[PDB]
Formats: C-alpha cells, sequence, structure tokens
DNA sequence: CAGGTAGACGCGGACATCAAGCCCGCCGTGAAGGTGCAGCTGCT
C-alpha cells in the first residue's frame, strides 16, 4: 500500500543484478529467474530461510571458522570497581551483527 | 759494593671567490570458504 513499491523495486534490482551477473541465454534461464523473482515466491523463500541470530556480544567464529556453538545477544552489567572498563557501555549506541 | 741536591720554561695578528650536479627500461603466480539440500549407492 504505502511502501510496497519500494520492496518491489528492491526485488526487481535483485533480479536485474542476477540477470546481469549470470547473463545466460540458453533454455530460458532468464525466464526461470523471472518465474521466481517477479512473483512473490521470493518472499516465501525469504520467510523460509532460518539461521540468522542477531548476536553482537558473542561471536564464536573468530576463535575458529568451523566452531559450532552458542552465540549470545546480551550486554553485561556495569562493573563496580574503578579504573578498568569495557564493552563501551556508556554511550555511542551500538550496531548489531548477524551470524 | 755506594750512584745529588734547586729553580724557572714569552708575547701578537691574520684563514679566499666562481660555476655547473645525466638520460632509459622494467617489478611473478600457485594454495590457504561455511552451510544446507538433493541425490546416489549400500545395507537390513
Amino acid at each position: 500500500q504505502e511502501l510496497r513499491q519500494f520492496i518491489e523495486s528492491f526485488i526487481q534490482e535483485r533480479l536485474q543484478g542476477k540477470l546481469d551477473k549470470l547473463h545466460p541465454d540458453e533454455d530460458d534461464k532468464r525466464q526461470t529467474l523471472l518465474a521466481t523473482h517477479r512473483r512473490e515466491a521470493w518472499l516465501a523463500d525469504a520467510a523460509r530461510r532460518v539461521g540468522q541470530l542477531q548476536l553482537v556480544t558473542h561471536t564464536l567464529k573468530p576463535i575458529h571458522p568451523d566452531a559450532r556453538g552458542s552465540n549470545l545477544h546480551s550486554l553485561p552489567q556495569a562493573p563496580g570497581q574503578p579504573g578498568l572498563a569495557g564493552s563501551h557501555e556508556l554511550g555511542d549506541r551500538l550496531v548489531s551483527d548477524v551470524v
């Protein structure tokens, strides 16, 4: 209704980027791409794809690139002791990651 | 078996200008990606 055209242009830019990247002109591969992108089967696939976690304070993959474990999105409390401090808890509001 | 005592060692003034400082061509490639799904053989 209001912002439907924005996400429609988003899927269309994705489709035209895929067509310019592949550039296959055999057996209607562009038609098989337009069969998925121009309809809302892309929205069903985007609803299907699960695995994102939105975790910032914990990311295990820097320790090893294949280390399946638990990732967390939780900031600690502020400590009581003076001097040392970490995890930027005062200001300059954070940006989150996706694992 | 032996071999010396003593006291002092100078001043002055000056130390140069000129002009320039090269061109050319080129700098290696190879290996260092997870994850999820479909489908194929082998087995009970």
